[PDB]
C-alpha cells in the first residue's frame, strides 16, 4: 500500500477543513474550528491501486507536509475573490518550497452549491492553465467534484514520479 502525501492549502474559510472531512468521514460540517490543522488518512483504491492519502489540512508540523508532501490542493471559493486573488501566494509558496515549477497540484473552485459565483469557471480555468495545473469545481457541502480533485491530484503525483 502506497503512501500519498497531500497538502490542502488556501485562504481562511474556503472549505479546506469541509473538503477534508467529506472525504474521510463522508459529512458536510457546518463549523470546525477554523485554527485546526492536522493530519487525517484513508485507505482508497484509485485505479485500482490501494492508496493510504496523508492529508494535511493546513490552517496555522506543516514544513514537514510542504516540504515531503507530494502533491498540493490549491483551494479557493467560487464566492470569494480574494482567496482567488491569495492563490498566487499559495502557488508561489509551493514552488519556493520545492524548487520547481513541477509540483503535482490542483486548483479547486469551492461552493460551487452557491449560486451567483463572483469567481467565473473560466477566470479560474485561465489561471490553472498558465500554472499547467488542474482545476476542478467542488463543493464539500454536495460531495461535488470532491473525490475527483483528490484522486486527480493522486495521479498528478504518479505522473510526475
Ligand atoms: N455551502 C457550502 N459551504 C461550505 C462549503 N465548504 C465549506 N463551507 C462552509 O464554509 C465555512 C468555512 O469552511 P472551513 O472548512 O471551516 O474552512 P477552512 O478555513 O478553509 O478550513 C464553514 O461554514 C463551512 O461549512 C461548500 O462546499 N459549500
Ligand atoms: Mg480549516
Amino acid at each position: 500500500m502506497t503512501e500519498y502525501k497531500l497538502v490542502v492549502v488556501g485562504a481562511d474559510g474556503v472549505g479546506k477543513s469541509a473538503l477534508t472531512i467529506q472525504l474521510i468521514q463522508n459529512h458536510f460540517v457546518d463549523e470546525y474550528d477554523p485554527t485546526i490543522e492536522d493530519s487525517y488518512r484513508k485507505q482508497v483504491e484509485i485505479d485500482g491501486e490501494t492508496c493510504l492519502l496523508d492529508i494535511l489540512d493546513t490552517a496555522g508540523m506543516r514544513d514537514q507536509y510542504m516540504r515531503t508532501g507530494e502533491g498540493f490542493l490549491c483551494v479557493f471559493a467560487i464566492n470569494n475573490t480574494k482567496s482567488f486573488e491569495d492563490i498566487h501566494h499559495y502557488r508561489e509558496q509551493i514552488k519556493r518550497v520545492k524548487d520547481s515549477e513541477d509540483v503535482p497540484m490542483v486548483l479547486v473552485g469551492n461552493k460551487c452549491d452557491l449560486p451567483s459565483r463572483t469567481v467565473d469557471t473560466k477566470q479560474a480555468q485561465d489561471l490553472a492553465r498558465s500554472y499547467g495545473i488542474p482545476f476542478i469545481e467542488t463543493s464539500a457541502k454536495t460531495r461535488q467534484g470532491v473525490d475527483d480533485a483528490f484522486y486527480t491530484l493522486v495521479r498528478e503525483i504518479r505522473k510526475h514520479k
